[PDB]
C-alpha cells in the first residue's frame, strides 16, 4: 500500500547511506507488533456500533514504544504502520529511550457526541490494554484527538490496571490536573525554534533582527512565530494559512495576527499589511522559512525559487525529496521534518518521565531539558551531514536508523 511502501522506500534510501545488515533492514521493514481489534460502543440511541482499531508497535529495541492515536475515518492499517515507522525515527533522532508506536481507529469523530467519544476512548483501551502500558506502549495525542480523550483513556487504563502501577504514565498529553506536563501545547514550535537557532549557529550567522516567514498558521505556526520573535530577536515578516497570506516587511506581531484571525474568521486582511498568496510566500526571500501547513508545499516546480538559508520543516513532510535535493545543491540548510517537529515527542517523553517518577517539573525545567535534547539531536544530525557529505534529512535518517540498529544488536535481536 502507498503509505507503508513509501516509508519502506524512505528507510531503504536511508540504509544505502549507512552500514546496515540485510537482516536488520528486513527486520525493520516488518513492524514487530500489529494489533487489529474490534472496538464496540453503545450509541446514544441504544444501538451498538463496532469500529476497527489498530495499534502498531513498529519496534521497542530502544525502549517502550511511543505513538499517537488518530481518530480519522480514512484510517488504514498501512497508514498506521507507516506512521509507527515514522515515530520510530522520530524518537530515535532525539535520543529517546522509546520505540515507535501508532494507534488509530477507523471513525469520524465529527458526529460522535461527548458521551460517544468517551465510550470510544474507554472501549479502545479495553480492547488494546494487553498490548499497551507505561513500560511497553505509550499512546499520545494526534489528529482529531484532544487531551480530554486522553484523560478518559488514562482513567480507563487505571480502572483496568487496578491502580497497581504508574497509570498516568500509560499515555501522554494528559491534562495538567491529571499527570499532565507544562509546554505540551507549544512543544513542537519550541523544538522547531531550538532547531532554528541551532541551524543558525551551524551556519555561523546570528539571528539578531532577521526575517522569518511561516506558511501555514495553525497553533504550531503561530507559536513558532511568537517564540522566534520572543527568543531569537528575529522579525516575522509574513504569516499565512491555507486560505490567505499577510505581507509586512516592516515587522509583525503573531499575537495581533491570531487575534485578527479569531475576530474576522480568517488570517487575511491584517491591518497595516498586504494580502498575499501562499505560493509566492513559499518563494519569498527571507532568512528562515517554515512550512507549517498541508504536506508537500515545496515542490520541484518551485524548489530553486527558495532563497532562505534555513528551511525549518515544522510540518511533517512539507518538502518532496526532489525539492530537498534541489535545496541541498543550492547551499540551503534544511531541518528535516521529523527532527524539526520532535519537540512534541520530546515534551511527551518528559511528561512520561514526570508521570513515572511521581514528580512534576516546572515550565522552565521542561524548557531547559527540551532545549538541551534538541540541541544535542540537531548537532548529531549536522555532524553526520558534514562527515558523510549527505543531505541533512539523509543524515537524520542515518543517525536514527543507526541508533535503532545498535539497540537491536545490543539486545541480540540481529547477530550481524
Ligand atoms: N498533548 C497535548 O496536550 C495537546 C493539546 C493540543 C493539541 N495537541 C496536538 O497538537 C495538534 C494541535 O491541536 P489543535 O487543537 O490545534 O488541532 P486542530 O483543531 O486541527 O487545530 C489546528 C489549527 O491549524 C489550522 N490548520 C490545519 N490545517 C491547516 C492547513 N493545511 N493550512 C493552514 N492551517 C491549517 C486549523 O485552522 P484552519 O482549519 O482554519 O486552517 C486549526 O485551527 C493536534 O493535532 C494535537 O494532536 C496536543
Amino acid at each position: 500500500i502507498d503509505p507503508f511502501e513509501m516509508a519502506v522506500k524512505q528507510l531503504e534510501r536511508a540504509a544505502q547511506y549507512m552500514d546496515i545488515s540485510e537482516e536488520a533492514l528486513e527486520w525493520l521493514k516488518k513492524p514487530m507488533r500489529i494489533v487489529e481489534v474490534s472496538v464496540p460502543i453503545e450509541m446514544d440511541d441504544g444501538s451498538v456500533k463496532v469500529f476497527t482499531g489498530f495499534r502498531v508497535q513498529h519496534n521497542w529495541a530502544r525502549g517502550p514504544t511511543k505513538g499517537g492515536i488518530r481518530w480519522h475515518p480514512a484510517e488504514t492499517l498501512s497508514t498506521v504502520k507507516a506512521l509507527a515507522t515514522w515515530m520510530t525515527w522520530k524518537v530515535a533522532v532525539v535520543d529517546l529511550p522509546y520505540g515507535g508506536g501508532k494507534g488509530g481507529i477507523i471513525v469520524n469523530p465529527k458526529e460522535l457526541s461527548e458521551r460517544e467519544q468517551e465510550r470510544l476512548a474507554r472501549a479502545y483501551i479495553r480492547a488494546v490494554y494487553d498490548v499497551i502500558g507505561p513500560w511497553t506502549d505509550i499512546p499520545a495525542p494526534d489528529v482529531y484527538t484532544n487531551p480530554k480523550i486522553m484523560g478518559w483513556m488514562m482513567d480507563e487504563y487505571e480502572t483496568i490496571m487496578r491502580r497497581k502501577g504508574p497509570a498516568f504514565g500509560v499515555i501522554t498529553g494528559k491534562p495538567l490536573s491529571i499527570g499532565g506536563s507544562l509546554g505540551r501545547g507549544t512543544a513542537t514550535a519550541q523544538g522547531a525554534i531550538f532547531t532554528i537557532r541551532e541551524a543558525a549557529k551551524a551556519l555561523g550567522i546570528d539571528l539578531k533582527g532577521k526575517k522569518i516567514a511561516v506558511q501555514g498558521y495553525g497553533n504550531a505556526g503561530y507559536y513558532t512565530a511568537k517564540l522566534a520573535k520572543e527568543q531569537l530577536g528575529m522579525t516575522v515578516v509574513a504569516v499565512s494559512d491555507s486560505r490567505g497570506g499577510i505581507y509586512n516587511p516592516d515587522g509583525l506581531d503573531p499575537d495581533e495576527v491570531l487575534k485578527w484571525k479569531r475576530e474576522h474568521g480568517s488570517v487575511k486582511d491584517f491591518p497595516g499589511a498586504t494580502n498575499i498568496t501562499n505560493e509566492e510566500l513559499l518563494e519569498l526571500e527571507v532568512d528562515v522559512l517554515a512550512p507549517a501547513a498541508i504536506e508537500e508545499v515545496i515542490t520541484e516546480k518551485n524548489a530553486d525559487n527558495i532563497k532562505a538559508k534555513i528551511v525549518a520543516e515544522v510540518a511533517n513532510g512539507p518538502v518532496t525529496p526532489e525539492a530537498d535535493d534541489i535545496l541541498r545543491e543550492k547551499g540551503i540548510l534544511q531541518i528535516p521534518d521529523f527532527l524539526c517537529n520532535a519537540g512534541g515527542v520530546t515534551v511527551s517523553y518528559f511528561e512520561w518521565v514526570q508521570n513515572i517518577n511521581g514528580y512534576y517539573w516546572t515550565e522552565e525545567e521542561v524548557r531547559e531539558k527540551l532545549d538541551k535534547k534538541m540541541t544535542k539531536a540537531f548537532w548529531e544530525v549536522y555532524n553526520t551531514h558534514k562527515d558523510k557529505n549527505i543531505h541533512m534529512r539523509d543524515a537524520a535518517y542515518v543517525v536514527a536508523v543507526s541508533r535503532v540498529y545498535q539497540a537491536m544488536k545490543d539486545r541480540g535481536w540481529v547477530k550481524k
